[PDB]
């Protein structure tokens, strides 16, 4: 019985993803987020062990929601006549990374390193679970301000991970790679690495590097802030024009800029508390 298990609080936001409300699980007072998705707005459908027909978003969340990780966990879901309702983890207190960068500007490299490392671990977890997020960006990352933990949200543009070409894309354009702009084709891993270079630039410069198609395919990155030579190197490597010139996750995590990461608790004590 959905409406009696959850006290519905205020609207947290709405858009392409649906409508998300703050909530409290009535039994144990667990903070949750209650996401409503209209059936007309779901193009991508899948099914579970049961062979019951659900939004792809529910398939992907279940695949990643087992064990602890830097992914928002799906706690429950419900079908209504015109909608699905998803019950998600809600960190408290929380700020999305987009708002955090708006308020604080360009992040110190030590904080960007801690955040970028956690996003890499979260994206490895997705890939290891057979899930491609396809919309990695500051707006889809929550900061747990007391634990210093990042959580990935919004799998509504995601797909099962495959080794063959993708010819569909409904993620954020300006985090989309040049091969999509030019050819309407991409491979999952190398396109994820592009979106990670956009995100790292966003953290160390305070905004995304490209606005127009011509900048995305142009192959020049201009630094608007003071950024270390090792950080510029990693970013320009992630943003290689040719997908096969981009680093693997292993090569990113072994990059000299990535060494000596803070633990989440240290990150919260030094930068967040």
């Amino acid at each position: 019985p959905l409406e009696s298990q959850y006290q519905v609080g205020p609207l947290l936001g709405s858009g392409g993803f649906g409508s998300v409300y703050s909530g409290i699980r009535v039994s144990d007072n667990l903070p949750v987020a209650i996401k409503h998705v209209e059936k007309d707005r779901i193009s991508d459908w899948g099914e579970l062990p049961n062979g019951t027909r659900v939004p792809m978003e529910v398939v992907l969340l279940k695949k990643v929601s087992s064990g602890f990780s830097g992914v928002i966990r799906l706690l429950d879901w419900f079908e209504r006549p015109d909608s699905f309702v998803l019950i998600l983890e809600r960190p408290e207190p929380v700020q999305d990374l987009f708002d955090f960068i708006t308020e604080r500007g360009a992040l110190q490299e030590e904080l960007a390193r801690s955040f970028f490392w956690q996003v890499l671990e979260a994206v490895r977890h997705c890939h290891n679970c057979g899930v491609l997020h396809r919309d990695i960006k500051d707006e889809n990352i929550l900061i747990d301000l007391n634990r210093g933990e990042l959580k990935l949200i919004d799998f509504g543009s995601g797909a099962l991970l495959k080794d063959t070409v993708y010819t569909d894309f409904d993620g954020t354009r300006v985090y989309s790679p040049p091969e999509w702009i030019r050819y309407h084709r991409y491979h999952g891993r190398s396109a994820a690495v592009w979106s990670l270079g956009i995100l790292l630039y966003d953290m160390v410069c305070g905004d995304i590097p490209f606005e127009h198609d011509e900048e995305i395919i142009g192959g020049q990155v201009f630094f608007r802030q003071r950024v270390s030579s090792e950080c510029q190197h990693l970013i320009r490597w992630c943003l290689a024009l040719r997908p096969s010139d981009r680093p693997t996750f292993e090569e990113i995590q072994n990059h000299p800029w990535m060494q000596d990461v803070l633990l989440p608790q240290e990150t919260a004590e030094i930068h967040l508390h």
